[PDB]
DNA sequence: TCGT
DNA sequence: TCGTT
DNA sequence: GGCGTT
DNA sequence: GGCGTT
């Protein structure tokens, strides 16, 4: 058996008892191995009581999630009141204790605690005062978590109390969280030791030197969203007060450590010198959803910010306006480390030379992000001369991998048609993303002249009209391309399209025509000597092999495909003339959510290097008429989620090289050993979850298999007789 | 019991014994009523043998369908060959026999039949010849359909032989249908009682008076694809030859009584004007898929066609080309009884005032088709003098500048254009349009009341997948009459994170009735209450409820302002959880709410009673494990409930017994293993449907629901078929009845 | 099947 | 939450 | 106490 | 003879 029943054992004595319905903590059987578990998972389980004797045996225990078991009123999906109690010696108990999550549970105090502990989260729990008793011989302790005990989702009648000097006692504190609190002010004398103190979303309304006292080993310091523009909150949120807030010039000034701050959602309409002198070294700075729009177009503040590497300016924008022009100040010349600067929803509606003229020849600069912008003319040119960028963002505008090379985003624009005067001077960009854009055009090969070096385009969910022969010609070193969701087009009753572009593109490896709802008067054969994926998922194959043969040999002229996604295309029917006239070199078939309840197994011999086949969300009542056929070379084989109900015995045998199979949710009463045959041993995945197995032969043949059969402990399920029927096979 | 098992008794003697997989035709029992069966339909079984007793006992049948029995190779799914043998007395033995469907079935000559018989298919057969002994004695038959016997789905080697005065023997027959059989003529000496003639999709490529000889009673004739533009052909298709088709002058100028003439896709640049001369009736002219795109420009032949109510023009496309403009010739202006005039397809990029200047004054002209022609310009003004337009499609085309039937009112059909913003100019001269479809434009826009002033009439608007900007105030403000507006799938906006919308205008609409926000995505940032006096309905479906529940109590009050709405569709909006809270503030007056395909697990029952006037309650697909938790509440008024396709296994007894007005009830596709009259109590006699299909019953001897079932089976839908064994095996998916 |  | 205040 | 994959 | 809602 499994050791930890009706928990999981996973890898290096981790045990997994998450969503298991528990109303109390299981101390499991004493011929498990309990010294060998260092990490118990009992994530949203209803334990509502915890005793001494429930983790005294855990030897070696240095992880406990104990995560949502008790959620307070405001926090529980039907607003049920919960109390967790807790006898003393629960987790003194536990000597080893190093990670203790006890978020999500409606406890009023804290526990006591092994001083073994570096780790502890008492985040959304119904602890409303934190005292110097508390934390009593806790030095090892590295990491306290307490976010959201006082607020909207989790309210108490006036605040969070931090006892001054209350956390004093932990030497070793470095991280220290206390979001969303309701506090007034900062907890006074703090550990020194601190290098992240976060109180964002509280109220503290008025900042001074004495404040962050003695906190000089201070790296990040987050005091956003104490005093809000709520014209922007899609939570509920009280105004800045009027005056407010009150920061004094030499807040910051004593600390020298200090690399990330954030002052986002404080309604700063400027920034004081006198914050940044003693933060020279400062390398991040949010200052998002504050009201600098004006501030940034003169400031001279970023000349002693040299170090900086990231800047967030977004959602600085005017109430009720968007600006013509946005005229970066002179002083972002200043800022050589930079590599990040984020402008997204300041509203302006034009993007020029000048816009960003500071930034031109800023060395480092890889990302820049100017989406939700309202931007309807923007000159594109500008990018070429930036020497370092990797990413720019303008997507959700209104003009008309990836990873690690120069990419240009303009998806979710009012594009129509694709002009190549757009994209004079980025000869450089390598990938260019144009989905969700309005481009009805019939494209012909002299929309992306200046493009040389892409290699990846998306044009996704665009109205895009295939008919030229010529059509991204172009693009020499073109090797993604993405067409999905250009339906409309295929939908013209009686107009016509032609795809005899594909074979034009002679670098072309990815090819994307899903979901365009292809099925009649179309270009009979598609060809290719470059294409190795094909994704044809979401179209009307079944129309098109229905119009006699004039769409038999369809895919035949992809002569190095690979891969081909046949997946949502109603195909009733699979034919071997439909199956011999796909290319020889195919490796992988997927034909997910078709509308087969019938397959032909003996024709898979004509896919001489078929490795993977995937017929999940079909509506096979069987695996027989005829078995797995003999030579074949496959490998995954997956009929999830049909109406199999039976298998003819010796079906799985001939399959030599068969590694992966999924047979869950299906109508599967048991699982014979005769099917697989041989396999039994060779097979590394059998997944056959969520089946109507019938409990009272198959439970030696899965424990003997045990390390093939994924979720083998909780997942694979009774359907009779009932008592036992949506339960765990080891439930008896 | 239920009479006909397998099968299932309708109405009217109706016995319906289709896809029931069966081999041979049943008999029935012998106490089975075998003389009430007017009609036996055994569509798509696998009956391969016909036999002198099949029929025999059934002493009054008129109509029998053997439709796809026996499908000839080309088409079976699989291509399996099939061959229907058919006993001698089969349907001689029903005398009575009215109506008879062969298709679909591999048989090769013509069965013996009763001279009664008035209708018969033998399309899609293997008959190759007709011959004057196949139709001895049928002087009932008005109609004979034998439709695709020879063409790329059902192949022959040569063509369908029709020998000449083969079907003269039958006095009576009226309509005529021989299509997709690879005929290279008319057949000879057809019967002159003849009203319709279908010789469509043959490849009859001359034509002359004599090969429509005395046919004087003609009304429909249709020899339209006998020689095809295949530059336009979907499917299998041969290119008309040169110098072909030839028609003679008088081909057609004895047919007097001729209403419908259809000449589509015949490669015809020009029409003869001796083809319509002695026409006088003709109400109805296809001329689509054909060259005439010049000859409409200059052609005089429309000022003989002064009865025709229907003109085909469309797909009269130049190979390879668009036009600039497309001027109608003068001639236009004479068909006075026209009402339709399709011209969808022919490509031309400009629509002005010149265009249609022939038809303004038509005086009977009500629909007008110029979809699907790539115009980029269209001076839409133009539409304001015609004096009887109920209807212009100008949909599928380039335009980008200057829910209630709209069947009977004049609609202006705009969809699947390239509009991005939309100018008031637009609609100048269009104060009488009372529909408008704008859907699937590309519309991204902060509409704000300034956009559809003309429009002054105006009644429906269908803004639907596009991408408009709901934030001004005043938005569709200028629009006084306007009851319906669709803002469905315009979610791309709503996906912009950090950029919030503004949906007050709802409330300055003062007789709007149905609203959809549909599958918009909207999840937060947004307008915390919508109000409105007049709002009937809302379609909500498609939305993240979820996540703005979930924001404390911002949308708490969310649907509370419309204060008159009837019907709230909170379809697919990702709910786990619904609160009382969430139910209270929903508006008083509602009486049908649906919440299908969220997920909820978890119904508290009796918060039903905090909505008073509830009447219809949909929770299809969602995952309910059983119908308890309390019961129905007391006094509700709740008549239709949908719990189907969730996962009910079990129902706490007395579960329905206080919804004393409870009618229709779907428990179908759930799990369900019995079905107990505990459950409903007096409801019983009182439920008029009772769905119970697609749950896996334990079919035990004697199991407890049969009895049940039996006594209420009027209110079972399905009955005899659907209802379904789920256990134990050897009955599993099959009929409690077996 | 979209100015040959 | 998009030329206001 | 029930609810739910946050 | 099997397949499948045409
Ligand atoms: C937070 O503090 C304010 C001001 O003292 C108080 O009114 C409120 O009740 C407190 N709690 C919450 C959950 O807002
Ligand atoms: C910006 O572009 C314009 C138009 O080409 C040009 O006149 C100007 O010199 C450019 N540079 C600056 C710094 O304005
Ligand atoms: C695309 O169309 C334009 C306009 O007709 C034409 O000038 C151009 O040569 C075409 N491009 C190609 C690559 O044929
Ligand atoms: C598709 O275009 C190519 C080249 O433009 C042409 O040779 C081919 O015949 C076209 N397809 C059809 C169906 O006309
Ligand atoms: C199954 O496939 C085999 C091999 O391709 C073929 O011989 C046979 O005709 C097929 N059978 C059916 C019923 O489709
Ligand atoms: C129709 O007849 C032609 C010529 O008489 C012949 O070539 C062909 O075989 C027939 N076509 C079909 C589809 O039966
Ligand atoms: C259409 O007209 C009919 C009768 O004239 C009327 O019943 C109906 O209300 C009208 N519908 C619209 C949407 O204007
Ligand atoms: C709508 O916006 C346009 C452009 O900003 C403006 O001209 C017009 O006055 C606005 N309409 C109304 C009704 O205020
Ligand atoms: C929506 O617009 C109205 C009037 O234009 C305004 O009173 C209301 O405050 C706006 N909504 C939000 C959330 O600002
Ligand atoms: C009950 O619901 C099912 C789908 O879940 C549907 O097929 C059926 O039409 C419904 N019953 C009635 C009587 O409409």
């Amino acid at each position: 058996l499994p050791a930890f029943l009706p928990c999981e054992l996973q890898p290096h004595g981790q045990v997994d008892c998450n969503w298991l319905f528990l109303k109390s903590v299981p101390h499991f059987s004493a011929g498990a191995p309990r010294a060998n578990v260092t990490s118990l998972s009992l994530i949203s389980n209803r334990i509502h009581h915890l005793h001494d004797s429930d983790f005294v045996h855990l030897s070696n225990l240095r992880v406990l999630n104990l995560k949502w078991n008790c959620p307070p009123a405001g926090l529980s999906p039907m607003h049920f009141p919960c109390r967790m109690t807790i006898e003393p010696n629960t987790f003194l108990a536990v000597p080893t204790l190093e990670e203790l999550n006890l978020s999500y549970n409606g406890i009023t105090t804290v526990p006591a605690l092994p001083s073994s502990l570096v780790s502890l989260s008492l985040s959304h729990t119904s602890i409303l005062v934190l005292g110097p008793t508390h934390f009593t011989g806790l030095h090892a302790l590295r990491f306290l978590y307490m976010d959201g005990n006082c607020y909207y989702m989790n309210p108490c009648p006036r605040a969070l109390e931090v006892a001054p000097g209350a956390l004093l006692g932990l030497g070793n504190l470095t991280h220290l969280s206390l979001k969303y609190n309701n506090l007034t002010e900062v907890p006074r004398r703090l550990p020194p030791s601190l290098d992240t103190l976060l109180l964002s979303y509280n109220h503290i309304v008025t900042l001074a030197p004495e404040d962050l006292a003695n906190l000089t080993a201070l790296r990040v310091l987050d005091v956003g969203g104490n005093c809000r523009r709520c014209d922007h909150a899609r939570n509920p949120c009280r105004e800045c007060p009027k005056n407010f807030p009150k920061l004094h010039p030499d807040t910051f000034s004593h600390l020298s450590r200090l690399e990330g701050l954030v002052l986002k959602d404080s309604s700063l309409y400027k920034l004081e010198k006198d914050w940044f002198r003693g933060l020279g070294r400062l390398q991040v700075l949010d200052l998002s959803e504050n009201f600098l729009y004006d501030y940034i177009t003169k400031t001279t503040i970023f000349n002693d910010l040299t170090q900086l590497r990231r800047l967030n300016l977004s959602f600085n924008y005017h109430k009720k306006v968007s600006f013509a022009h946005l005229h970066l100040a002179s002083s972002f010349g200043s800022l050589v480390s930079l590599e990040k600067l984020d402008m997204h929803g300041i509203f302006f509606r034009s993007l020029t030379n000048i816009t960003l003229q500071s930034l031109t020849r800023l060395p480092k600069l890889q990302s820049l992000h100017l989406q939700l912008n309202f931007i309807n003319q923007a000159q594109l040119s500008i990018f070429g001369a930036f020497p370092s960028l990797l990413f720019v963002d303008l997507s959700d505008n209104r003009i008309s991998s990836c990873n690690l090379n120069f990419t240009l985003d303009l998806s979710r624009n009012n594009l129509v048609t694709i002009q190549q005067e757009m994209f004079t001077r980025l000869s450089r960009l390598q990938c260019l993303r144009l989905s969700h854009n309005s481009i009805s055009q019939a494209v012909n090969g002299s929309q992306f002249v200046p493009l040389t070096s892409l290699r990846v385009l998306d044009l996704s969910h665009n109205k895009l009209d295939l008919y030229h022969g010529r059509s991204f010609t172009e693009l020499p070193q073109l090797e993604a391309l993405d067409l999905s969701y250009n339906s409309q087009p295929f939908s013209m009753q009686g107009v016509g399209h032609n795809l005899s572009f594909v074979a034009q593109l002679p670098s072309l490896r990815y090819l994307s025509l899903a979901h365009n709802g292809i099925h009649s008067r179309v270009s009979q054969k598609l060809s290719s000597a470059s294409l190795r994926a094909l994704d044809f998922s979401g179209n009307s194959l079944s129309q098109m092999w229905a119009e006699g043969d004039l769409y038999l040999c369809f895919f035949k002229g992809l002569r190095n495909l690979v891969q081909l996604d046949l997946s949502e295309n109603h195909l009733h029917t699979l034919l071997p003339r439909h199956l011999d006239n796909l290319p020889k070199s195919l490796r992988q078939l997927r034909l997910r959510d078709n509308n087969l309840a019938f397959f032909n197994w003996s024709s898979l011999t004509v896919l001489p290097r078929l490795e993977a086949l995937d017929l999940a969300g079909n509506q096979l009542k069987a695996l027989s008429n005829g078995s797995l056929p003999p030579g074949i070379r496959l490998q995954k084989l997956d009929v999830s989620s049909n109406s199999i109900g039976f298998v003819i015995p010796g079906f799985f045998v001939r399959a030599t090289r068969l590694i992966e199979l999924n047979l869950s949710a299906n109508a599967l009463k048991t699982v014979d050993p005769s099917w697989f045959g041989s396999l039994a041993g060779t097979l590394k995945i059998l997944d056959v979850s969520a089946n109507p197995l019938h409990c009272a032969a198959f439970v030696d043949f899965l424990l003997e298999r045990q390390e093939a059969v994924p979720g083998l402990s909780r997942r694979v399920t009774c359907g009779s007789p009932g008592q036992l029927q949506g339960r765990s096979i080891f439930t008896q």
